[PDB]
C-alpha cells in the first residue's frame, strides 16, 4: 500500500541530518516511509552489497562454508578489525571490504551479472571494476529495491540453494534478546556521492516481522551510529520494539 | 582434557545452590567444570530435548519448515504463552510442551528411537509415552553428553539433513550483540525427583565459540532465572563475556 508518515523527519532533524526509512510489515502487507521519492531512489549498495556477495559465492562454491577462515594478507590498513583472520561471519560483521573483493575476483564478471540478473538486484548492472562496481561503479539500488530483496531471501527464494540463504541470514545476526531479533546488514558509500550510511534488513518478532532499509547522508564516519540509533527510535515510535 | 574449577561454586552459594556448568573451548578443545561428577550424572533433558525433536520432526516433514503455523488446541493451560499459536521458533522460545507432545507423536515410537541413535543421544531410552519420555520417561542425558550432542549439531555433523541442523540452530537462538551470540535451550524436569533446571548451548565469539551445559536443583518455580543468571556469571568470571 506504501504511506508515508512524515512525522519521523524529527529523527532525523534532531541530529542535523538527512535519510529516509522505509519499514514493510510482513503479515498486514503494508509499506511506511519519510519520503516516498528517497525511499526509490538508487545508490550505491556498498557494503550491503555483501548479502548478494555471499549468497553467489557460497552458491558458487568459492566460499565452502560460514567457517572457513580467510588468511590476512599481511597489508595493514587503516581499519584495526580487517587486519586479522576473518570468515564470512566476522567479514561481513566487520565490512572487511578486502576479503569480499577476493570473492568478486573469483566469482567474475560473467557469474556476477548472471546471478544479479536472477536475484533481480537493484538496476543489475556491474558496471565498472568486478572488485570495486558496488562501491564506485554502475550498481544501484533503492531502499525499496532493498526490501524486495530481502523478502526474498527471507522466504528462501532467491536463485540460489537455500543453503546458501540460510548461512547469510544467520551471518546477518546484529542484535537479539527476549523482545526482537534483527538481523541486517550496515553500509557506508563514500567513493561517490552523496555519501549515505545504509541499515537494511529485518527486526523478526513472536507473531511478525518487519523488513527495514534505511540510509541517510553521511559526510563523516563519526556519525555512523546514527543509522541505528535513528532506525531504532523509528521501531520504537511505532511500539515495534520497546 | 577436562580440568575442574571448583571456584564457581560461590556462584551457587551466593544463590543458596546446587548446580554444574560444564563448559567446552572449541579452538582450543579443553573443558572446564565446577563438578565433573555432576557434569557426567545423567537426568532427564526435560525442554532441552526440544533440539533433537526439532531435528527430527523437520528431517521427517513432521514440521515443513520453521514459519509452518500449529494452531492452539483450545485447551487452556496455566501457561499463558501456551493458549496460543506457535510455530517451531515461538515454540521452543516458550517451551511450548503440547506442540513438541505433537510432534512425538506424529514421529512415532520406531523412528524417536532410531533417530536417537544416530544422534548417539544420552541413554537412547524413550521408554514410556512417546510425547512425555522426556518429561517423565526412561531417557537420561548427561551435561557433557549435551555438549557432544551440541558440538556435533553445531558442526553439521549430526545424522540428520544440514537443513535441519540450520533451522534448529536458527531457532535456539536466545541473545546476541556486538560482544557475542547465544543459542542456547531452557529446561525445566519437574515430574521426576531431583527437580532441576536446565540451560545448554553455545557462546558464539568472534574467533571463538564456547559450548556449555548447565543442570542445578531446582524445587521451586522461583529460582528459574538463576538458570541464565549463575551460567553467565562463570561467563563474566571466565571474561568470555563483558
Amino acid at each position: 500500500e506504501w504511506q508515508e508518515n512524515k512525522s519521523w523527519n524529527a529523527h532525523f532533524t534532531e541530529h542535523k541530518s538527512q535519510g529516509v526509512v522505509v519499514l514493510w510489515n510482513e503479515n498486514k502487507q503494508q509499506g511506511f516511509t519519510n519520503n516516498l521519492k528517497r525511499a526509490n531512489q538508487a545508490f550505491l549498495p556498498a557494503s550491503t552489497f555483501k548479502i548478494p556477495n555471499s549468497l553467489i559465492a557460497l552458491d558458487l562454491g568459492v566460499v565452502k562454508d560460514e567457517h572457513q577462515v580467510f588468511k590476512w594478507d599481511g597489508q595493514t590498513r587503516d581499519i584495526a578489525t580487517w587486519n586479522r583472520d576473518h570468515n564470512l561471519i566476522t567479514a561481513m560483521k566487520y565490512s572487511v571490504v578486502p576479503v569480499y573483493q577476493e570473492f568478486a575476483r573469483q566469482i567474475g564478471e560473467a557469474r556476477m551479472s548472471k546471478m544479479l540478473h536472477a536475484f533481480d538486484y537493484g538496476n543489475e548492472d556491474i558496471s565498472g571494476n568486478v572488485d570495486s562496481f558496488w562501491l564506485d561503479g554502475g550498481i544501484r539500488i533503492s531502499a525499496t529495491e532493498q526490501i524486495s530483496f530481502l523478502r526474498k531471501l527471507y522466504h528462501n527464494k532467491l536463485h540460489v540453494s537455500e543453503r546458501s540463504q540460510r548461512i547469510v541470514k544467520q551471518a546477518m545476526l546484529t542484535e537479539a534478546n527476549g523482545d526482537y531479533i534483527i538481523a541486517a546488514k550496515t553500509g557506508y558509500s563514500t567513493r561517490i556521492e552523496p555519501k549515505i550510511g545504509w541499515w537494511v534488513g529485518w527486526v523478526e518478532l513472536d507473531d511478525n516481522v518487519w523488513f527495514f532499509a534505511m540510509n541517510m547522508d553521511m559526510p563523516t564516519s563519526d556519525g555512523l551510529g546514527l543509522r541505528q540509533a535513528i532506525t531504532k527510535e523509528v521501531l520504537k515510535q511505532e511500539k515495534i520494539i520497546p
